[PDB]
């Protein structure tokens, strides 16, 4: 058969490290996650050195298997003697391979038992895999439908070349708002400047690969240091059940404002940033796969970024199929401002708060300027105010930290006390009625749509892609002998013209 070219991928070797990282709760397990994070950052920095890195990872897994092998007998007492006054029965004893010798020792020996064999397999197959990832009526229907699958493969890959930085940005904000969990405010800041700014796109992805792995280590390193060394007795004279919700009810974890909660599954607390790091590495993989095709052929289909380059502005008036291709690759090109106005209404749709009154008022400040140029004279100023408004919105819900028992200044009530809903309708950062940030993802969508609307406004400046999908000025032709940019279409003689 000789079909061993599919069994040369390092993805199973990467997944075995995380499968051995979970279950367990030792300090040796952080070394495997630091190795996967360093390999991910090496995938975001420079290739052609991961073979020796995998050899050192096999050496580190061999050292971990040797550390598990040395603690089979009663040598931990000698390890506590050899420890330079740092054993303390948990600094070297909890993570020091407490052998149960029934089934936990079997699980802890079989966890690295597959990883060591996968390390030897990756050491034997590192030369063939670095050859592809570098600079080098049955059979007829099977080959033809496989060729159709390769056409769909290039179609999906070209559509997944772009439109993934938006998807990674959506998932990072979905993470950073479903769980607020500050120290991911750097992710909110980096992506809210990655979307409008063109040159900051590859710089923010690399820094996100750095800072998320910092958060991964800072969400792994909580095993033994308990909450009790690291609250808020109530003043009884603003609502009646004010001593039930956040501050003056429970002892406030001071690092919970910094995003520290040691959970019981020990992966489900970390699935969010793990999937963020997977999407960042996959975002790197897709662009590298584009240069893997660029070594053989071209990756400039059109001047503007596009899929299925056959559909022109002129081939648009031919058939249903070219019209479908044209409104695949230039749909947001033509109908961008309409979608941006709709997503502004979407923000007003789910929120209906006091700070979205700003969105309605600046929407009228756009829509009174009727023409496109009168919008374009103020559109970058509004988009920069928009991303500053989103960062202002995420800086709110914080105020002062809950570790400090000092309170928000709205129990003083300004001598006219408001209820628990006016502090919710107005976006007050409080602790009883916690203001919702999961409804802010529509506002991040609106920031995304205005971000690529900058490139749609740059199309009026650039002649560079006015051949395919030409001008979109809102000025028709009066006082004209014959305008005729399109032939007379009132009578059908087609299928696309009947729809037209």
């Amino acid at each position: 058969v000789t079909g061993i070219y599919v069994k040369y991928w390092i993805y199973v070797c990467a997944g075995m490290f995380i499968v051995v990282s979970f279950a367990v709760y030792k300090i040796v397990y952080m070394f495997l996650f630091l190795l996967c994070l360093t390999l991910f950052q090496v995938y975001y920095t420079l290739w052609r050195k991961l073979l020796r890195v995998f050899w050192w990872l096999v050496v580190a897994y061999t050292m971990l298997v040797l550390i598990a092998v040395y603690t089979f007998q009663f040598q931990d007492f000698p390890t506590y003697w050899r420890n330079l006054t740092g054993f303390t029965d948990e600094q070297l004893g909890d993570l020091g391979l407490e052998q149960f010798s029934v089934s936990e020792l079997f699980s802890s020996i079989l966890i690295p038992g597959f990883f060591l064999l996968a390390c030897i397999l990756q050491l034997h197959y590192f030369h063939r895999p670095f050859m592809q990832l570098t600079d080098l009526r049955l059979l007829d229907l099977a080959a033809s439908f496989s060729a159709v699958l390769t056409r769909i493969q290039v179609f999906v890959r070209r559509l997944l070349e772009l439109h993934v930085f938006k998807l990674v940005a959506l998932y990072t904000v979905w993470v950073a708002l479903k769980e607020v969990s500050v120290m991911n405010l750097l992710l909110v800041v980096l992506w809210a400047f990655a979307l409008p700014y063109p040159r900051f796109r590859p710089m923010a992805s690399c820094l996100s690969t750095v800072w998320t792995c910092i958060i991964i280590v800072c969400k792994m390193l909580y095993q033994l240091k308990i909450v009790n060394p690291h609250n808020c007795t109530e003043p009884f004279p603003q609502p009646l059940e004010i001593n039930q919700s956040l501050l003056y009810r429970g002892p406030v974890d001071p690092a919970n404002w910094f995003g520290v909660r040691k959970g019981y599954p020990n992966l489900g607390y970390i699935q969010n940033h793990l999937q963020i790091l997977l999407l960042l590495v996959f975002e790197a993989v897709v662009y590298r796969r584009q240069e893997h095709y660029r070594r053989q052929h071209q990756q400039a289909p059109l001047p503007a970024q596009a899929v299925c380059a056959d559909g022109t502005r002129q081939r648009l008036d031919q058939d249903l199929l070219s019209c479908l291709k044209y409104f695949i690759n230039f749909f947001f090109y033509k109908f961008g401002l309409e979608i941006c106005f709709l997503m502004a209404v979407n923000v007003i749709g789910q929120r209906m708060n006091f700070m979205v009154i700003l969105h309605g008022c600046w929407l009228v400040a756009i829509l009174t300027r009727r023409r496109r140029e009168a919008i374009a004279r103020l559109w970058p100023n509004y988009c920069l105010f928009l991303t500053l408004f989103l960062l202002y919105q995420y800086l709110l819900c914080l105020g002062m930290p809950p570790a400090l028992c000092i309170d928000y200044p709205w129990r003083w009530s300004k001598a006219i006390p408001m209820n628990s809903a006016l502090i919710k309708w107005l976006y007050l950062p409080d602790f009883f009625r916690a203001p919702n940030s999961t409804n802010l993802i529509s506002d991040f969508l609106l920031l995304l749509c205005a971000s690529q609307q900058w490139q749609v406004f740059s199309a009026e400046r650039t002649e560079e892609w006015q051949r395919m999908a030409g001008i979109n000025t809102d000025h028709l032709e009066p006082l004209r002998g014959e305008p005729n940019p399109i032939p007379n279409f009132i009578h059908c003689r087609s299928y696309l013209d009947m729809l037209k």
